[PDB]
């Protein structure tokens, strides 16, 4: 019974194979067949390439040695190498051209999802080339998806020597018959088979995965489109910044590049961005996924005025100040989406670009009190229920698991009615005590929110709704302004609170506004359609945010 | 009795004045004198410029209005503007050319050091230009040095209206006669004087500072070279990363740009880099100042093997992995300097560039046991004293304030003798119970280290010395390698443990090695000569690390 899968890197998890460039170079340069592949392997176990692979020497120390073996090979074949002939140039573009074999990674990801232990076992080098970062990024993107990465150069052993196989088995704490091993080199597969491991000789991925699925008994080929990579909270880098005495802000941080500040809505978490954090970091950005004031590990002062938009925006500027950031791209959802428009209106020098999911930008009406505006829309009744301090807190805090299970539901899942909430007496009065689990969340993801909400409750969160008049007066000061920095409005077809239609007049105030639209998407945009959100955000970031 | 100083931005804290570009443009373009300065002020309090300054409209909305006022002005003067005439282009290079008036900032910094409340009061705009980040950075660099920044556009008031002055006094919680106010515009100085404030009309800085020093009674002109900006620990962004169960790493984080990982020595802190963190962040880098394993807020496991170089380096790689960083520039001092050379030998793909203060790179000797090598140098006797678990811990932990006061001393300050430590019975046996305070540290900076060392003590720190044989065997595996990535060796003339001479053969293993050398500098390089360290590091980072 198999319980472990081992993958080679070159020609297995990464394509095209760097080994296959020696033959391509021979054909392109009209050199004798195998001249380059022979100079690569010259001296066998005592040769330059083995020393490189065992970590005895670095890639740059090897470059001149390989060059020497190429001349000795050409001397015997009675040939000549081009005068442009450069080993560095050949391996530079070869390593650069090498990309993840996505179907192979998906099969490994599926095997790990089914309880398998996964490992990468590779014959690799210590790369000290000026261009090494490309390969460092590739290794980073791959390794995160596996239980173990065994590199020949770090363990001082190489395939096909049988010590690395015994090292692999000891790392896996597994008997050879419990292990599938995939390699593109027949010779490196031989000792794994001789020990009794299930072995697959990989040429094309499709045949390889058919063999892999037949042996494990798991469907890996033709499987549905998987979800983007999520976050495990304990594996994240956690940041804390004091913005004023007794007010600290928490954030999760991933990646390098321009700063991208993620701002959740009500009643959420930094964790609401779990599907966007790995994807945006991989896309070349420094992600700062906030716990907004009143939530999770951020401070939750009890005073209502601490949650007005002017105070919240000032604190986000101080947050940038304390982190030494002149700007950040601000991406908000729901209440966070509202804050991001106000960051762009009041602090344009600090905002590199602004993006909102579901929340439209609507200028304040100076001729109508915000409470008259709230009454003018029946879907906004729940906001009047939220006004009285302690009333919504008692209902929302009574049973936390029921709260998140009733709220976090997709469009198909008997979504919570928002009409006549005040008349009915509460938000969940016509709701089951034990609601079913939405297709959007696992039981574990629901418990994370339950755990987060145990620290401060719903007072701080509900206080974001208790400054309608304060926010209105502040917003009226910006009525002559236009948003002329890069901006993106993303609408969700089936959000019945923040309807796409509410955003139709935005171009009057944001003339250069760019749009995104998600079909069959409810209010919880990020977890409802993460693949589409990620696609729209990355496309907009690379074109308008840099 | 003065207790507050207020500075204008344009023509006071920042030079050249953006106002003075209208006249320079008139002279360059041969336009009538004051044509541009008149179109700028057209309509006075009801005009475009006032609306911009009150925050009613943004800089980009103002650009076309100013252009219109320029045509109306040229129409009356019976002239014509160039066909290349662009208000955006004029203000773009003007704002860009504007830099901090360093002598003025130094006087403000000195006034704040003498207990004065400092403030910036400026007539400014909401900048939404594509090039706004330049000014955002300038505002960031300046603001950090002041108690308050009052921008006209954020408060909806402008100088010379007397409401902003009454707003200034209320912010300062000060009577007009307790306040010095510096402005380059005579008109904006008038209401501050009329209220009874001490006022200075700034033309050239020198005359202005003579007036400023005569009135406060504080020497601001011809004063000695000040120290670089330091860090206040409570004002920092604090990061935490779990690298394995029960081992978490703490770091302080400041800036944006390429990642620069700072690695302290024994018995130190992230705080040992206090003078480098603001300077490197300002230089265009993302600083990660570590609490190395065993120190401060990082975990301190008790086992000796947890502190061997192989385990420490593996954890630093995991740290990069969890933060989503493919590479970082690694800068180490003392024991941190030793770790950085090993990060470069074993993980070159993860290290963008390597720099060491005082610690030389010396290949392991396979023909001599590390303990024989330690005995071969009398200055290394203290390391043998450090071997026995609990012995150095008891002495180092007995009185913490005495520990840091005896250790942290400059070359001129009766430095602790390192010879015959084992014979004498301890490190401080010939040392006073109450040592004097070194010129390098304040009493408060000593107490920060005392506080940090109260959590875990010296077991974890001393364990870095208890793996001599383990480290030696691991290092012997790298004897065939060369360091061929960017590298910098900084020697300290008066470090009598890590002497400059010990680094002389480095070019045999690091042929492209770059050097730095600090004269009259002891072991505690960073706090002894921070200005010189900062100068050497920034110069090397901008040329070799990017
Ligand atoms: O109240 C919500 N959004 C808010 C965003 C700012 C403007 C006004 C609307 N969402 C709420 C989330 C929980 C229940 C359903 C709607
Ligand atoms: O031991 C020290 N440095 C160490 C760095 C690694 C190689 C061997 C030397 N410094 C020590 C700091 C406190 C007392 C004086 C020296």
């Amino acid at each position: 019974t198999l319980r472990a899968a081992v993958f080679d890197l070159d020609g297995v998890l990464a394509l095209p194979a760097v080994f296959g460039v020696l033959g391509r170079t021979e054909e392109a340069l009209a050199l004798p067949r195998g001249l380059l592949n022979d100079a690569f392997q010259k001296g066998g176990p005592e040769g330059a390439t083995t020393r490189l692979m065992k970590g005895e020497i670095t890639l740059s120390q090897w470059i001149p040695l390989m060059e020497e073996n190429c001349r000795k090979c050409s001397e015997t074949a009675k040939v000549c190498l081009p005068k442009n002939f450069s080993i560095k140039e050949i391996f530079d573009k070869a390593i650069s051209a090498r990309k993840i074999n996505r179907p192979m990674l998906q099969a490994a990801l599926m095997l790990r999802k089914k309880g398998f232990t996964t490992a990468i076992l590779t014959n690799t080098w210590l790369d000290d080339r000026a261009e090494r970062d490309g390969l460092a990024q590739l290794m980073c993107e791959l390794k995160m998806h596996f239980d173990f990465l065994i590199e020949s150069c770090q363990v001082g052993m190489v395939k096909p020597e049988p010590q690395i196989y015994k090292f692999l088995l000891d790392t896996l704490k597994a008997s050879p018959s419990e292990v599938v091993f995939l390699d593109d080199i027949g010779a490196n597969l031989k000792p794994a088979r001789d020990l009794g491991m299930v072995t697959i000789l990989v040429q094309d991925t499709d045949t390889a995965l058919k063999e892999l699925e037949k042996v494990t008994g798991i469907q890996l080929l033709n499987t549905p489109a998987p979800l983007p990579t999520s976050c495990n909270p304990s594996d994240m880098s956690h940041g804390y910044v004091t913005v004023k005495p007794r007010v600290r802000l928490h954030f999760v941080e991933l990646g390098s590049g321009p700063a991208v500040c993620l701002c959740h809505g009500f009643p959420e978490s930094w964790y609401s961005w779990r599907y966007q954090i790995p994807a945006l970091a991989q896309a070349g950005y420094r992600v700062l996924a906030m716990d907004m004031k009143g939530y999770g590990e951020s401070s939750a002062p009890p005073e209502i005025e601490e949650y007005c938009m002017e105070v919240l925006c000032k604190e986000m500027v101080t947050f940038l100040d304390k982190l030494g950031l002149s700007q950040a791209v601000f991406i908000g959802h729901d209440w966070g989406g509202m804050l991001v428009w106000y960051m762009a209106l009041f602090y344009p020098e600090r905002v590199r670009a602004v993006a909102s999911l579901n929340t439209p930008f609507i200028p304040a009406n100076p001729n109508m009190s915000p409470l008259e505006s709230i009454k003018a829309n029946p879907v906004f009744d729940y906001q009047l229920y939220f006004q009285e301090p302690g009333v919504a807190e008692a209902e929302l805090e009574q049973n936390l698991s029921r709260t998140f299970k009733s709220l976090f539901r997709a469009s198909d899942e008997s979504v919570l009615s928002m009409h006549k909430v005040c008349e009915a007496g509460g938000l969940f009065v016509n709701s089951p005590e034990e609601p079913s689990l939405s297709r959007m969340v696992t039981e574990e993801e629901i418990q994370f929110y339950v755990q987060q909400f145990k620290k401060s409750g719903f007072r701080g969160p509900l206080n974001w709704y208790r400054n309608m008049e304060r926010n209105w007066k502040w917003a009226c000061k910006s009525l002559g302004r236009k948003i002329l920095i890069p901006a993106l409005m993303v609408t969700a077809e089936k959000d019945f609170v923040l309807v796409p239609q509410m955003s139709q007049h935005m171009e009057d105030w944001i003339p250069h506004l760019k749009r995104g639209h998600i079909e069959d998407c409810g209010h919880w945009t990020q977890m409802d359609k993460p693949t589409e959100v990620n696609q729209i955000l990355i496309k907009w970031l690379d074109s308008d945010a840099r």
